[PDB]
Parts: C-alpha cells; structure tokens; sequence
C-alpha cells in the first residue's frame, strides 16, 4: 500500500499472536492484590479491576517461575511488554525490558532483586514517557537458535497509566494534598446559579468503578487515536475534549439546550459522568443530551481516570462564542430602553470548563501548570470545536499567540459590554462601557472539602492595575480584537452614579428590586429609568419579557434616592425556563446631559431540595437503607417524574419514576444498598419531571468496613 | 437555548428583506425617491474588473475586491435632491446577517472615502441619475454578497427587491496596502494570484521531472465551487475573511475523510471504482465533478491535493504556489531522525526498517500577514493537505509560517515541529544485533531535506528555495535553529554519542545512470582509502522497486561483493542491471531504491548509501493546425505511441488547456505493441496570449506519462 509499509496502530483493543518460537517459565507472578505492594505503591488500589494497573515510571515486582534455576551465565531472557496490532520498539509500542544491572532513571529495566530455586524475583521499572494504555506481557528467552515466547495471557495484561507522583512525568504534582484531590477524589461539586447566588450541587465522577478504565481507553479507540501518542497529556487532552461533544453520531455527548428533550435525558437529570460512559460503551451512540457541566463531568473522569490532574472550573457571566472579540454589544434605542430587535448575543450566568495539570514543552518555559480547556464548542480558527488547551498563565499574561485557542478563552474572561445608541437613521453611537462585568468570578471547589475556591486571579489581574492594562495590549498584539474603540468613553454621569439591586426569591415567591440613585453634582437631574425584565436560559438567551417598567425621576444635588419594584409571582410563574433564571437591565437616561447610565444583574429562583435519608448500618457489604424523598412544591401535578440516584462506592446509578405527583404531595423511594467502599462517601439525587428540573439532593454518609 | 441566532453559515442561504418596513403611529404621499435601475458596470471591458483585477472569470456577475473603490450608478424616480433624499446601500450575505458580523453593511454615502471603512462618494449626477464611488473595508468577508438600495423615510424605510442580477462578489485583494493578503510588487501577483497554470516538479533530485497542471481557476463555475466548498465546510461566514482560517478551514476539507472532503485519497495500484490520480490534468476536472456529485472525487495523491487547494486559494485571491520537497519524512511525528536497521552482517534488514522517505512531496505555500504571531512571521505559510498524525490526530499542517520553521521556532502555531521535521530529519543506521541488542552504526544528516524546489516567476523553470526552510549544512545559524526546535517539541530519541564511528575514511558513494523504461543500465559504487593504511570489505547492493512514498514491494536483486583496498586506493565497482530484473514488476512512477551497505572488516566501520532511480518514461505529441485566434477553430493531435513490447489495455488519453479546451478524455480499448494511436479535435480558443496544451495518458499498464504544448492565441 503506497501510503505505508505498516497500517496505523491506534487501537488498544486491537492485537496479533506473536508466535512462542532451554529454560522455560512455568509461572509468572505479578503482586496486583488490591492490598498487595504495588497496587498500594503505585496508589492505583482504588480501581474496580482485577489486573495490575501501575503508574508509569516507577518500579513494581513481577517473580517469573522457570523450569529450573535461572543463572547469569547460560541464561538470557527479557519481559516484553506489547500493544496493538502492529507493534515497534521504534513506535513505542513494543517494549523489551532488559535485565540490567542497576535501575536508570528514565529508561525502562528490569533487576534481579533476588532469586531462589527457580523464582528470579524482579523490580521492573518503565520510562516517565510510557504510552499510556492496557499492555500484553511475554517472558522470552534468546536460545541458541531462536527465540521461545510465552503464550497469549489475559490474566496478565498490565495497566500504565500516567503517574503525578513521579517527579519526571510531565503530568507531576508535586503535593499529596493536590494529587489527592486532583486525581484520587472520584466526587466532586460543581456550582451554578449566578455571582451573587452561589449554588452548589454534586457530580460522581465515578473513575475507579467498574469498567469506566476500560471505557476511557474505548474513547481513545474511537478517537482512532495514534497508539504512539497516548503518553503525551497534551495529544490526550486535546483529542479527548473533543470527543466529548457528539459531532453528528460521533463523540460521546449529543449536546442540547431545547427546553423539551425529545428522545433523552434532559441535561439537569444526570447524576454523573458513570451513568453516561457506561451507556455510551453499550450503545456505542452518542448519549443524549448535555451541557457545560455535564460535558465537563465526563471529561474530568476523563482526565483523572487516565490520572491527569483535572479539576471543573465554573466562570460567572461568561463571554462564551466570542469569536476572539473582546466586546460585547447591548442595543439601546434612543429613549434609552433597551433595543431587542438587534442586541442578540448573550453573557452566559455561568459556564463549565475544565483545567488539566501538566507541562508544556511545546511552548516556552513557565507556561506549563494549569490547562484551561473547554469541550463546549465555539467557533476558533480550525471551525466550532472544544478549546485548548490554553496555558491558564499566558492567559492571565496575554500571550494568546501561543498555541490551542487561547484567543478564544481570553474573550471569555476579558470582554467589555459597549452601550451602544442605534439612532432611527441607521446611524450607530457607543455610550457605555462596563469592563467589569465579564469573568467577574472564577470558581472551582477547595481542595478541604466542598467549600468554594476563588482562582480568579490566576485568569486576570484586578482591574486597574497596569498588569492588566499591559496583559490586555499584549493579547491585542496577538490577534485579540476590539473592534470598536471607545472612541470617546463613556457617560460622565454628571456626578451621578445609579446602580441596583434584586432580592434572592424563592421559587414561586415575590420580590422586590430596590434602584439607587446618587447625585454627586451641586445639580438637579431629570432621569428616566427602564426596566426590562426576562426569562432567559442560564446562557442568557432571552425567550420572554415577562416585566417592563418606566421612572420619572428628579434628583436632587448631592440627593440618594432609591425606589422599589415588586415583581409578583404571577409575572414569572407561567413563563419559567429549566433553570429559573431572570435577566434584568435598567437603562436610564439624564435628560439634562443626555447620559446614558445602565446595569444588568440576573437572579436565579431558589428551588427546593430532594431529602434524601439513610437509615441502618454503615458497613461495607452490608445493606443500608436509603429513602428518596420529594415534595412536589408546585402547586400543580407534576408528569412523568423521575428521580436519579447515585454514590460512587455505595451505588450504581438508579432512577425511579412517577405518572404524576399530587399538588403539594410527597413521594418516598425505597432503596437498599451494598456500599463496596468505606470511608467518607455520599448519595446523590436529581428530580426531572415534564414541568420542574434541576432539583437536586445529597447525604454525607459515613461508611466504615 | 444555545444560541438567539442560529449559526450564518451558509453562502447559499438567504434571507428576504422587505421591501417596505414602516413603523410609527398615525401622527405626492409616500412619494419619496424612488430607484427605477441600477448599474454596476461589471462588463469585462468596463473599468470595474479590470482595475479590480477580476476580468479573467469566465464570470457574468459583478467581481471586485476588498478595500478598493468600484463605480455603480443608481437610476431614481426622480432627481436625488440632497436635502429632502437620504439613502444608502446595503449588502448582506446568508440567512441571518448582522452588522455586527460584517454580514449586513449599510454603505453610507460620504462625502470624502476614508481608508479602511466602507462608504460611498457621490461622484456625478446627471438628470435624474447618481453615479456612486463605493468602497470596500480591506477586511471585509469574501464571498458572494447581495445588493440592495435603501430609502429612508421619516416612518421607516423603502427598500429594492431580491435582484439576482446586482448580486456582487468580493474577493481578496494583494494590490491592497492595508489587505492582509498583499504582495509588494506586480511580478510576484500576476504569478501567484492571476496565473492560471503551474508546473509540477517530481521524479527525483538527479531526475527532477516536469509536469504542466491546469488551476483553471477562471474557468466557468469554479469560483461559485470554491465558495460551495466552504459551505459543505459549515463555515461561519464572519471567518472568510480571515486568510489563516480560509486556508486553515480549507486544507482539511481537501482529504475525503468519508462523505466529506473533495478528494479520495489513494496509494494503492489499481484504483477500482476511480480515476488514477496520475491521469488528472488539472483541478478544474475534479472540481465540477465534486459539485455535481456532491461527493468526494475518486483519487488523488500529494501533487492533486495541492493542485487543487492551489486552485481554491488563487481562486479566491490569496497569493500561493506548489512545492516540492526532495527526500522528505511525512509521517514524522515531529522525531528528527528516522530508523533504518541493519542484520549483523552488515546487510540492510527488511523485516525491521519500516519507514520510509519519499522521493519526493509537495505542499502548498500560501502568502498572507500572521497577525497571531509576532512581528517577522509573516509572508508565505507552508500548508500540506496530505495528513499525518499531528496534535490533533491525522489532520492536514498549516498554516506553518516558513520563516518559523527555518529558525526553528516551532512553538509557534500551526503544526510547525512537523513540517520543520519533514525537511530536517537524520537518517540513524542501526545494527539490530541478534541478542536483542541495536547499536547505531552510521547517521546521514544530510539526505532529507535536500531539494525543497518550486516553479519560477518567469516561465517554466525550476526556483530552488530550499533556504526559505533551512539554513547551510553544518553551519552555525542551522545549529541554533535545529537546536531551537528541540526546545519547542521535536525531539531526537537515540544520541549519536560524542561520535559513533570514524569510518577510517574509506570514504564510499555511488552514481546510478538512468534508463528509460525497458532498458539495461549501470549502478556504480567506488571507494576511497584517505588512509596510508590497507583495509578489506564486503558491500551489498539491496535494489527495490518502491512507490513514490519510499515503501518497497519487492527486491528485484541482492549482490555482495569483496573489495580489496590498497592504501590510499581508490577502486570503482559497476554493476549491470539488465531490464529483465524489473520489467514486469514495476508500480507507477518507475521508482526504484537501492541500498549500498558495507563492512570495513579490520575497523569494522559501516558506510551506508542509498539513492533513488525513476526510469524516463517518454513524453505524449501534442501538434496544434489552424488558427491561434480565440473564436477561431484550431485543431489538436494527440500522438501516443505504445513504447513497450505488450499491448496496453483501456488507454485513457486526457487533453485540458484552460482558454483553450473544457477537459476532455478519449478512451482506447488497446494499443498493440510498438502501435501508435491518434486523437484529433477541435478546439475554439477563448482566451488571448500565451496558452498551454497539456495531454495525459493512463492505461492497465503503462501510466503516469504526460506531455504539452506551448500555443500562442492572438486575436
């Protein structure tokens, strides 16, 4: 074949018999004991697996068995290690392991830790560079004629994978606290609402269950990723993230925001990445229907499944489909009120992206660290793909020339919002600039426990600060643009600064929207104020004016005056979205100097929680009761209910449904359970009905073995 | 949920904008100005495509380029009364365009055209009629946009109708100072942009060999194909404009991987249900055909990749050329050196030497700015739509910034380390020793990128730009570049230790003579004693018959001989390769590889070489009879006559010549040995000046023979 002498080898699954042709090995013993040395050493004694997984460039014992004593001077052997269907040393992906004397760091070898009667007893060690993947083991032996091999052994087939703990892997970590977290916690929380209410809800990244190691290398086959470039963290990422986003039956998640669902799960019912991996290895399909969060579940599992060091990152009114612009425009009439008919791109509530750890020899020096890379697609310059990974410290710095999209997630941080004037003439005049609205909070869980950890300022500097003034003109320098300069500013405001405020309502409730005016000028204004309210999806996508509202004011020199709104329930309730959230603008207008002053803030409506309850003994193998509990706070019958429960170590995913639930009522779900792990774990529960979603419960449950 | 607009993506696509969009409560009509006609003077003679440089496309409709001025005049229903009148033009492209996209520009007459914006300058108005001045933004998106004149009332707005007539496309432009496509002077444009035709440099680098190939990309529907091309590619409108991601978008649609791309790409020999990528003559062919079936044309190799996303990038204005690189490494994986293993008898070892350096490849070089990088990166770009695994998997490379390459900054985008890899590489001799053991042997740093070469600005002949890429061998400036590479990913596996042999200066190499198809020829190896020293070997002749990539399918003659040296000897050894050796087991282009390997004995150094043969194969007659004069009839003969002593079987001749002929292809059922078969036609010139005839030929057998012809179409 023309192309090449060898067909690719990019499939782990995929493997051929090497053929078995004095001294020959009986038996082989690896120490993969979930208690045994390696497995413990290696901290891969987490895994629901039943062959050796180890952690590349480190040592392990294996203990071959011959047929009779083994001695340095008549006798030569060597373990091999292949995998693939068409395997080279010279790819990588056919390892000799020779015995040598004493163990180089770096390179793979093979040592005699000690020998008795038959048993050499070795310390194999593999490179920090190791493809990472599920190799077949082989013991040879170099006869004087020809070459005796081992038979195909299943029972032998060992895991590499990448290993934080080793000082030469470029995917080091260089502290347990972080390595614990980072790779070795298999739950995690990932938070929503909006800035100024903060909610948290559980995900299960589940890597250590069953069959999820084995899906992760299935991905990878999919990806018909090269055998050869599996050990790179980079290759890994950038090739992962975008399997993520089913591209038409291909990826993994078909992603949707259509309110409806048609043939799926709707985005707010998962419970975890478990659930999909293993429904998308079954089906082999696209699984339906994800966002921002679950997109960045799954790919977390992703991460530290492989054992890369990967945390979910949650960014706060997010400039997401930017296009590498860092300006964003809100039409204004010119009264004043807002202009709907062309002000058509939104600032996301909040948005989930993922930060692997690893290095960058690709780039320059200082750039390695924290790999912010985004699955949900955007439009870059190779088309609408997954972005990164960028290096999290050319962003904060403006070195966006430096490769995998980092222009496209600068904008998501460092947009401006233009006010600008669409005069009935066709005629275009920019009023104001809000340069602090965009990225106002980066958020991602603390490493203690499920408390909140602000790593915004590892994305941007405080505003003001020349830093941020010189990480701005550089990123300008490398392709970011602003198309439009202030060209003048913005609205003096005559000494007059406005500003205002919701009341964080409850689900079904009322609230009231205080407004605050400050005159700062020996001066009398004359203001006009607006108010628009919406319903909008959490990427701020507007489906419905539910409350529009005009002042008269007159401010008085050196006045504060402030006014109250009340918005009823009945305004909202009927026009409701998926995750409760409200859009509010408040344009004014100083009729005396003509100033345009404006605010947006959104608000997300409180919804209650499942109750989720436990009752028993909390010991490994031992059944415990658990009760899912759900009060239909809606004054109406809920249809088609269903409730999703999940807790890596203590359950495989469930989910319970209900025709309907009564106005008002109660539902109980009856479940027992064989937690397999002990130590602090917890139950997850989700609620999905045709009508309310995106209720979700959790217990702590304290287990013990 | 996800978006308030659906993606613009499509060219094709269009919305329809009323005609009347009133809105005011009740406080001559509605008698207002009114437009009766509208004049774009898009004729081929007029002003407008010839200053804009769009008169060569076989193309109705009004062609311009960004960021310069075109005339258009509008016809009113009345005289345009500077007071009471106010209007604008407008063009808009797809279904949901934006003015904050570029994809809804509202064309404000002004008073005096500023640099950059768009704006249009009254320029003379007679009775009843305005004659406009209208200018483009240099960054304005390309493709096809549509024309609209709008008036405005103080209740809102009359507007024209969905005129298919007035619709206008806009182009790159390298005569524009400010478009981040321009070229400095008119030498290189008309090359690289207006140049219709280019030549193709392959063989190998004691054989460079030529081949005409038609861009067409002024022939009839191409430029709508291009855009077609964007559209299967879902490309958000608002990018078009962008050079880098046009060529970026562009290259990874040029490989069909399934449903998808423009072209199958094929290395087996027999290309069942498809064309055999040596027999096209140009892109033209293929692009219609890709339109029409709306599927991936079948077959296609490096050279028709780049033929055709040559075609594209012209086409559309962005200034590029082919290039072929001489020994190159595809498949590199950004690894500067590559493996060759030898069994311990010196002899070359097949069963382990699995990679391979094609004789030759050839990419594309696009020229444009590089706003993304810093200053000093711009100008022409390598891109290759011939995939390899990259960062993102088997995906084309480039735009790769040629100047990066060439000091080795790799880490800057778009996957540099490998194209740096393609033309860097070192060949590793590697004894595989029997017990499990490798030792490298010998280490040629000078066999890969050795011929990087391209067509001239002038005529036909060859540019070698081969220090476009790389620095001179073994000297300081090539040091640090190579040495820059390796700090930004390429990487080098095996060390060659401080050194790894001496050779004891027995120098050897060797020098093929080239047959033609079917005929003996002589190899000849020599050796040099630089030493006052005697010394004895074993050489051995490895000759295999190979694809143009480098892979083997067969050695056709092994041969080991004992020389003797005396000191400061210099014996010469010749060997005789009768035509019946390899004859009936040659693949397409007549490649053929050898081996020369040999074992100093006493100093038990290894000298390795290794050279690449193609046979000549002869040309196809090309004899124009009538008239050089466009309209005019002209007559073609293709002459081809049966070279080998067997009969060829379903000869595909093929003729093309942009302004000369629409590609054509005449089918023979044989040719009986030593026959000579013809093929007239006629052909009614449509286009002036220098022209070229170029034929193809392409059997069960015998292919990969070409031929042309020089015409010259006065009027």
């Amino acid at each position: 074949g023309g192309r090449r002498a060898v067909p690719p080898n990019n499939s782990n699954a995929a493997e051929d018999d090497l053929p078995t042709v004095f001294l020959n090995v009986t038996s082989v013993h690896l120490f993969k004991e979930r208690w045994d040395t390696n497995k413990v050493d290696h901290h891969t004694d987490k895994y629901e697996n039943n062959k050796l997984i180890v952690r590349r460039g480190q040592s392990f014992y294996v203990q071959i068995d011959f047929s009779r004593p083994y001695d340095p001077r008549r006798d030569l052997f060597r373990v091999e290690y292949v995998i693939g269907r068409y395997p080279q040393e010279n790819k990588g992906t056919y390892i000799p392991v020779p015995i040598v004397s004493e163990l180089q760091s770096g390179k793979w070898g093979a040592k005699i830790v000690m020998r008795e009667d038959r048993s050499v007893r070795l310390s194999i060690q593999s490179s920090p560079k190791c493809i990472v993947g599920k190799f077949r083991m082989y013991v040879a032996v170099w006869t004087p004629y020809g070459v005796l091999r081992t038979s195909r052994n299943p029972e032998t087939d060992t895991y590499i994978l990448f290993n934080p703990w080793c000082e030469d892997d470029a995917v080091y970590l260089d502290n347990e606290k972080e390595r614990e977290e980072y790779v070795l916690n298999d739950i995690g929380v990932i938070f929503y609402g909006e800035v100024n209410d903060i909610k948290t809800r559980s995900w299960s990244y589940g890597q250590f269950e069953d069959g999820i190691l084995d899906t992760c290398l299935y991905v990878m086959d999919r990806a018909q990723m090269d055998l050869s470039g599996r050990g790179n963290p980079i290759k890994v990422s950038r090739v992962g993230s975008a399997m993520v986003n089913a591209k038409d039956d291909e990826g993994v998640l078909v992603g949707s925001w259509d309110n409806i669902y048609a043939y799926g799960v709707p985005p707010s019912a998962w419970t975890g990445s478990v659930d999909i991996l293993l429904e998308y290895r079954s089906s082999e399909n696209p699984v339906r229907y994800g966002q921002c969060w679950v997109f960045a579940g799954v790919f977390n599992t992703f991460l530290r499944c492989l054992g890369i060091p990967a945390r979910i990152v949650t960014n706060y009114f997010s400039a997401h489909d930017n296009d590498a612009n860092l300006q964003m425009d809100i039409f204004l009439e010119e009264d004043g009120n807002v202009n709907s008919k062309l002000t058509k791109d939104s600032v996301w509530n909040y948005h989930c992206w993922n930060e692997a750890w690893m290095t960058r020899p690709d780039l320059p020096v200082g750039f390695g660290g924290w790999q912010a890379v985004d699955s949900t697609p955007q439009e870059n310059s190779d088309g609408m793909y997954r972005c990164g990974p960028a290096s999290v410290q050319a962003i904060k710095h403006g070195h966006v020339c430096f490769q995998f999209d980092a222009p496209f997630v600068f904008a998501e941080v460092n947009s401006d919002l233009i006010y600008i004037t669409a005069k009935k003439d066709g005629t275009h005049v920019v009023e104001n600039v809000d340069a602090t609205h965009i990225g106002k909070l980066i958020v991602t869980k603390q490493i203690g426990g499920d408390g909140m950890m602000d790593i915004t300022d590892t994305y941007k500097f405080q505003e003001g600060q020349e830093e941020e003034r010189l990480a701005l003109e550089t990123a300008l320098m490398y392709g970011a643009k602003k198309p439009l300069n202030t060209e003048g500013v913005m609205k003096s405001r005559s000494n007059v600064d406005m500003d205002f405020e919701v009341e964080n309502a409850v689900l079904g409730k009322d609230f009231k929207l205080s407004i605050t005016f400050r005159n700062n000028s020996h001066n009398r204004y004359t203001i006009t104020a607006y108010l628009s309210a919406n319903i909008t999806f959490y990427t701020g996508v507007p489906k419905a004016e539910f409350k529009k509202e005009t002042f008269d004011v007159t401010l008085e020199p050196l006045s504060f005056k402030k006014e109250a709104v009340l918005i009823q329930a009945g305004e909202y309730m009927g026009q409701l979205l998926e995750q409760a959230s409200l859009h509010f603008f408040v344009t004014a207008r100083i009729n005396e100097t003509r100033d345009v002053l404006a605010k947006q803030k959104s608000t997300v409506l409180t919804i209650p929680e499942i109750i989720i309850k436990v009752r028993g003994t909390q010991v490994v193998g031992s059944d415990m009761t658990v009760t899912i509990q759900f009060t239909n706070p809606l004054k109406e019958t809920l249809r088609n209910v269903w409730v999703h429960l999940d807790g890596p170590g203590v359950t495989r995913p469930m989910k319970k449904m209900f025709r309907e639930i009564r106005p008002n009522s109660t539902v109980q779900w009856e479940e027992v359970c064989r937690p397999w792990v002990s130590g602090h774990r917890k139950l997850i529960a989700s609620m999905s009905s045709d009508s309310l979603r995106h209720v979700y419960g959790e217990l702590d449950v304290q287990i013990q073995r």
